[PDB]
């Protein structure tokens, strides 16, 4: 027990999460961005 974000599955577009101290890491592609992967970055935009 320590923090559990991972566990909602918060890792959108179909990325793997992976819990890391309390916080965690979602490992989505490469052409998206954003803390739960809700931003698809294939070109930048701004």
């Amino acid at each position: 027990s320590d923090g559990d974000q991972c566990a909602s599955s918060p890792c959108q577009n179909g990325g793997s999460c992976k819990d890391q101290l309390q916080s965690y890491i979602c490992f989505c592609l490469p052409a998206f961005e954003g803390r739960n992967c809700e931003t698809h970055k294939d070109d930048g935009s701004a």
